């Protein structure tokens, strides 16, 4: 009954189940979790693996000696459990030095420091077997218009990613980068605020093939955008390297609810798309168990993430396999959308009088699209009423 | 006192001052304007030129004979007034045949018709001297998730733009295309919903150099995004071919208020950017005089568009020229943002112990950014309190 | 299998299935429906009744003679089908004379006309058996700040509702009024924009017992508000006289999707509340079949409204009846929320040292609320995974 | 030049200039301020007074002995500077015990504790001379639908406010309560989310005359609502007891920018309303100097709050005094909005054939409202172009 196994490739950040519940108006409600005990509990729940920021694993300020001991203990828990580490990332947002950004801070010495801190963790990520390195530029942005010349900031952002790409290629590392967009919070506006802006930026990097996106459900919904549409555009471009799954109720602060909460129908269409496009990367949950919960609620919330994915996967598969839905898709001409508009070419199109001079515009306009019947079949499948 | 002249390059759509005031809940409050009388009145107000959809100028269904007579009359008013036509576009949204889109309609015959209707107007646009051809895909999108496979739709959208690019290059026309994004309305979600998504899509076209964006103030604000930031990214990419100026009060239906209404501080930062980057295209107003107004209010609203641009231009220029602001910009290290992070290169950065091992992270963190003083100087300039 | 009957009290506006599909950017895609044929088709689908604006039933400008003939034909279709008319309302928004409002128009003669037009329809509503008269002040509001002094406008709004209350009481009519809030569209901001503002306003009317609210799902969601919470406050105040059911995807133009579309989990919690509070008024659908659809899609969309209500009713009932959920509700102390904080009174509370001096604040803080387990049981019930 | 004096009644929370800059993603960037040094610095800037939560002034957990010493030191700084304390409030949101609310927590013992903690601070507030006691129920709400039965929660909220009203009346205190609404953050949805919901709730309390609202600019804008309209409704009801002034850029997390930032035109219309209605309470700034700033930026930001209020006051006064604006207001019939619709009474209205049978609906509809000219005069005044 909807039991996950490591083959489902569900992964969790250390910072998710480990969130202590500090919010802008309140103190922590839970004690800190040892990363080793998070790895063990997640493995018992059926997770495939974990992800980390450098500072989740190695306390900021650690000596190289304490650093080695933190990595060894972590490594041992991975060996004991069979858990993988498919992704890692850098914390360039918590320490006060990053208050105006890391890669795009106005102070040049901070930008250099941000790069060195990142490169140090790329080495560790490769040693732990990560295939994707995520960058979330949470402090890159501004609260006021004169504080940041955005063209100069984009030059500095390109410079930083180009240097990271030079570093990995000169070291011979098999790791790719994924940029995680977010429109706002904690800065008033964040640079590269949506999937689209990140995809466009990547095309100006020196080695674009090294870079993709790590979209997050709740972040695109903070701009009121359709998250499955944005994922479709990222798949179309060949750039969906990783994904952050969670829930969000509309345009407000980043809630990071468990996956399936928030916009449930969008979650259904997302799962339908990922499974039908054969996305084979990790199903990563970037979520926060609400601070109302004790540790039992933390693990219940994490389990719910995986459960809801598997229920939606079953419902989406039943939807696509239903002969009545396949009939309705043809009734709505989804088959015709997949056929070229003009494989006969420009000149044939220009000479084709059925395309314009003799086109019966009133008869075409009268044809219903039958989209409402199709959408009710999708609702019936989602609710198990079929 | 803030008087426009044709050298300011202010342009207006025929559909703007000509909007009759039909909204989803109400009938027209104004009679239709003859395009010839709009051209004359706009020239008296100091406009540089006008833009049109095919169907604003030539009533849908016109015979080639009536078509010639409509163009001749229009041509004569342009000659009489000195007005230019820098941009034109196609109406692929009003007629019922476009109810599921033009370029991405599920029905293949509608997509072919949409292309032929577009190509016919490109010829007319070139004959009238337009340099930019805008495409706003207002019906390309969906209200429900199963109605549109977005990857197939993006294939059809790329196919259509590629064919248009083949057409203009084979005819030898000097015209470029600009895609106008909008996140929603009239479809539940529109494809290419923001500047970012449009910029990313262009990079997958066969001849990307022919295509740029035509962002609109209110459209990016319907997603809660920072419009000057989005324009900065479009300028950074070399893709700001045209711009639609208006006002919008937040995330709601597309209001198309006169420019300067809505988010006034964003209008100030937009003008500052366009003038400081030397944008030399038309300052185009895509706005709707509210349906409360009679014809005197229509022309007052149009005049207000231009007036507010010129006032903000003066205030932004005074801001940038003020020695006290230039001092504050250095206090906030805007000069350092413009300098390379690591022109010394990767290996020098890796060897530079001042970048990491000996970097004083507490001293850097203690430095204030002085952004609030800078932003109050900007407020004082905007309000004329300096 | 989820078949409606007239005992479910599902009702529809004539303007819903009769929407021709004109939107701000496009012409009608469907022909006009005769009200008699809407009544017949809705009765076949299992509806209980229909509602109308005056101008849906009697074309604006009709002579008293044509008016009688329109009502007679309508009356005959009601008799033929058994359909009821539980609610009626006035169109004070379509005609250009209402461009600045009806009850709060700046012109006094328009306000008087608006009142006479309303009173004429109240008489007709009573004759057809309506129990509720709805007022949606769609044009009451402003696009700019100086156009409307809101205190004077609220005086005029109170004056109008007070006069309507004097009219019904002096005629001896058994009808109550319900105000339908909406935050914006078609005006930039609409007066009384949410359930809360309408409830507060009612308390200042001369006979508050005659007035309640008619909230609409999509309207409160256009302000990002939680619609079941707002309904709970209206029930708490005793003011939920009627309700408009539909769907909305977030903060954007008013979509009026079929009920169950949009925010599905909010629809589940709404149905749970209405059924558990014993709301006994009509389940009214104020929705628009998308303009992509032909007439077959119109009736499919209407049928889907009722179907989704009945599926959610079944799932909510199963949720509340599940012993495991009843256990979880006690685990989360919902039982304790229903018990008085201090039935012992103020002085006892002040003397109770267990409430403060000896209260163990760390032990209380450590208690988890178990809300995530409860919410996953609700998800499992909604999806039929229980 | 826009210099504040204590007669302008500008006040600040201790928690505003004292915000250390901890946000959900980052550590504090500033050291803690001693309340005594905040009082001194604010008095030098021209403030009238300060406000406090209990826990800003007395560290949570203090013994009665340390409590007396904290109050004495504070009292001495007030005497030294002449600063007043017009408002106080309770912190019912930071400590983990309040994670599910204070007055509406599901656990009954927490609700009792919340009341005792509040009553203790009401005594202190009265002793320091406060006239208004604010309640912001920041934790009253829910992230999921089953966690909170909102009708029971509103019963508990009414019970708590009724008890507080019984307490102040039995002690003979001259203090009134003001409820501060907020739609969300830190809870997913907060109870009483807007001005309207709070006004409606007050009317169900046992002694409604003791309770009003404390609206905050940014909070109503987090729901996309028009803040001057909401203030107008609160003034109309006689309930504007206090106000929180700040800035917000649209629908996102609560930014608490300095007043004048965010929506500048809304700030202008707010000041116009407060000054023209003769609001005589404190002008209170609930704002957070951004965490980019050091202490010099903190005081610059605070000074900017007051400066922008005084500039807008001057511009609004010039607008209303301008004969050309007074003419335009009559052109737009603002004078007619202020006149009764039907002071002649219902029967006269029903007999008045000029109101309906002989009303010329086409001639009334043709009249323009001249709102765009009026709004451009308002823009010219705001920008100092008049
Ligand atoms: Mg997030
Ligand atoms: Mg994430
Ligand atoms: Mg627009
Ligand atoms: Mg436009
Ligand atoms: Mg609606
Ligand atoms: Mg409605
Ligand atoms: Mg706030
Ligand atoms: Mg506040």
């Amino acid at each position: 009954n909807y039991q996950p196994t490591p083959e489902d490739r569900f992964t969790f950040g250390l910072w998710t189940v480990g969130w202590q519940g500090r919010d802008p108006f309140g103190d922590a409600t839970r004690r800190a979790l040892d990363p080793v005990e998070s790895v063990r509990r997640l493995a018992e729940l059926g997770a495939h693996g974990v992800t980390f920021h450098d500072d989740d694993l190695i306390p900021f300020g650690s000596s190289d000696s304490e650093r080695e001991e933190h990595v060894k203990r972590f490594r041992q828990a991975l060996d004991d459990t069979g858990m993988k580490v498919p992704m890692a990332t850098t914390n360039l947002f918590t320490h006060p030095v990053f208050k105006d950004g890391g890669f795009t801070a106005n102070d040049r010495d901070v930008r250099r420091y941000a790069l060195r801190k990142t490169i140090r963790n790329i080495d560790l990520a490769v040693e732990l077997g990560a295939e994707t390195y995520v960058a979330w530029g949470g402090r890159e942005g501004a609260e006021s218009g004169g504080a940041k010349d955005v063209r100069d900031a984009l030059d500095r952002m390109k410079e930083a990613f180009d240097l990271l790409g030079e570093y990995v290629t000169s070291q011979g590392y098999d790791i790719r980068f994924a940029i995680e967009p977010k429109p706002n919070e904690p800065r008033g506006d964040i640079l590269l605020p949506t999937v689209g802006h990140a995809l466009a930026f990547i095309e100006r990097l020196e080695r674009p093939e090294l870079y993709g996106v790590n979209p997050e459900v709740g972040h695109e919904q903070m701009a009121g955008l359709n998250f499955p549409h944005g994922i479709a555009q990222a798949l179309w471009a060949g750039k969906l390297f990783h994904i952050d799954l969670n829930g969000q109720n509309g345009i407000k602060y980043d809630q990071d609810l468990r996956f399936g909460a928030g916009d449930l129908r969008a979650a259904f269409w997302l799962v339908d798309l990922l499974e039908s496009a054969g996305y084979s990367g990790p199903r990563h949950f970037d979520f926060k168990p609400p601070r109302t919960e004790d540790f039992d609620g933390v693990w219940a919330s994490a389990a719910g993430c995986m459960r809801n994915y598997l229920i939606l996967k079953e419902r989406a598969a039943a939807f696509r396999a239903d002969p009545e839905v396949q009939e309705a898709l043809r009734a709505s001409r989804l088959d015709e959308l997949a056929r070229p508009t003009a494989a006969d070419g420009l000149q044939a199109l220009l000479d084709d009088r059925s395309a314009f001079e003799e086109f019966d515009v009133d008869a075409a306009a009268a044809r219903g699209m039958a989209f409402e019947r199709l959408d009710q079949l999708a609702m019936d499948h989602l609710l198990g009423a079929r």
